[PDB]
């Protein structure tokens, strides 16, 4: 083995994550076969299998020599995951992890959210500074094709994505929030255009294929959620047409493409077997068959020009750069029409930049100045959340609508949205001791869904 060959098998993985549990748990999918513990927020553990990915990453920075860009790229990975860890869990191993095997007899203490996330950012920092005027040549860039500025900025506009999270906070660690931020954006480089995503291409060849390509949950059961699609018919989104198919009956009726009203999903909070008897009857639609019947559908987007528009243009709104926030979010708005354009072929003429403009005039969705604050942010992380559909932000637009409270998840009455996940039950069995110390630190002993953890305090 060597360095350009263990990097193609890490990127791969890392940049085709992706979850249709989270696209429940954000109100976009619905199941009516059955009860779904996301779609209902009636989840309790999570789980601990990014630490095999992150002892993936090890390997392949340990191959490589010291200082290197491959070891640069490591940071990165590593910041990915243990960032994603830490959003579902709170304190977790990072300094302490993968220094023994995974079923040693020694398994590892726990970090707090605040030093996982201050080490995280430093990290990438130093993955920053490390690639920075470098012409080392690597092999095996998957994602970026060698190009060490392209995986700068993505470095960067991660930090971005991090220290957004964290508006709730002054500190992380010894990190100002704010100011830190402002540096970056000033320092740069950051992602330019949707050429720069931060973004996995599929082929159709064994093993590079599109991850739901002949997914079977696809099927009986799986229809689209009222809320989203009422979310993207009210603001004339053409981006419906490109997400969802019409509703049989709509279909058979012969109502256009166009026409919103040919749309539907079903209501997520009543029983499901209520919502079965309109899927029954014809009346809801489902994932675009794109989705599950193309081997290569849409690039899996790690993190992308979209994203970073928009959280720029919620830190212009906050106070914490300088800028146009107006542009910020059109461009990011702009840009997610180019993508879907290029991958939604069937109603690709619906999604041209003319339909991109026409889209930013319409009522709900128009920017400008006059716009209250809170209505300023609103428009900013709607757009941010609507083109996430079986996405790479994985759970992330769940966790930023915990952080902003849009959109405002349908959900029964007296239901809470969980703040985060349970420990796994692996950890109480072999690692009780550091697990309890982190309950401790954490919770004063708890380990509840509806404990709030250190990011949102
Ligand atoms: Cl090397
Ligand atoms: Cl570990
Ligand atoms: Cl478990």
């Amino acid at each position: 083995t060597n360095p350009s060959l263990l990097l193609t098998g890490v990127a791969y993985s890392a940049f085709n994550q992706t979850s249709s549990d989270a696209c429940h748990a954000a109100k976009m999918l619905i199941l009516t076969s059955g009860e779904s513990k996301y779609q209902v927020y009636k989840w309790t553990r999570g789980d601990f299998d990014y630490y095999s990915n992150l002892r993936d990453v090890t390997k392949m920075s340990e191959e490589a020599g010291e200082g290197s860009a491959y070891q640069a790229l490591a940071h990165f990975f590593r910041a990915n995951y243990f960032y994603q860890l830490t959003l579902d869990f709170g304190s977790i191993p990072y300094t302490d992890a993968l220094k023994a095997e995974t079923d040693a007899n020694y398994q590892p203490a726990y970090d707090s959210q605040e030093v996982v996330l201050a080490g995280i950012l430093k990290e990438l920092e130093e993955a920053d500074k490390m690639l920075e005027g470098s012409d080392e040549i690597i092999s095996g860039d998957i994602i970026y094709n060698g190009n060490l500025v392209n995986w700068r900025k993505l470095i960067n506009a991660y930090r971005l994505r991090i220290l957004m999270s964290l508006s709730g906070k002054e500190k992380v660690g010894d990190i100002d929030v704010k100011s830190e931020f402002s540096k970056i954006v000033a320092d740069g480089p950051l992602m330019e255009s949707l050429s720069d995503n931060g973004q996995l291409i599929y082929l159709d060849q064994q093993d590079n294929r599109y991850p739901y390509f002949n997914d079977s949950d696809f099927g009986s059961g799986r229809f689209m959620d009222s809320t989203y699609i009422a979310e993207l018919a009210t603001r004339q989104d053409p981006r419906l047409f490109a997400v969802a198919t019409q509703t049989p009956n709509a279909e058979k009726a012969g109502k256009a493409i166009n026409d919103f009203s040919s749309y539907d999903g079903g209501d997520p909070a009543v029983p499901y077997s209520l919502v079965n008897d309109k899927a029954v009857a014809g009346n809801c639609s489902k994932p675009a068959p794109r989705y599950y019947q193309t081997p290569t559908n849409e690039p899996m987007v790690l993190l992308g020009y979209v994203e970073q528009q928009l959280i720029l243009a919620e830190a212009v709104v906050r106070g914490w750069i300088q800028g146009d926030d107006k542009i910020y979010y059109e461009s990011a708005v702009k840009a997610s029409f180019e993508f879907y354009q290029k991958y939604a072929v069937s109603v690709a003429d619906y999604l041209t930049q003319d339909a991109a403009a026409e889209y930013l005039r319409n009522d709900k969705v128009a920017y400008s100045s006059s716009l209250s604050t809170d209505e300023k942010i609103e428009r900013i992380i709607m757009q941010k959340y609507l083109p996430t559909f079986l996405q790479g932000s994985v759970w992330l637009p769940y966790y930023e609508a915990l952080r902003t409270g849009y959109p405002d998840f349908r959900r029964a009455a007296g239901v809470s949205l969980p703040y985060r996940w349970m420990y796994p039950q692996d950890e109480y069995n072999n690692n009780a001791t550091h697990v309890e110390a982190a309950l401790n630190e954490q919770f004063g002993g708890s380990d509840k869904t509806s404990d709030k953890p250190w990011w949102l305090q």
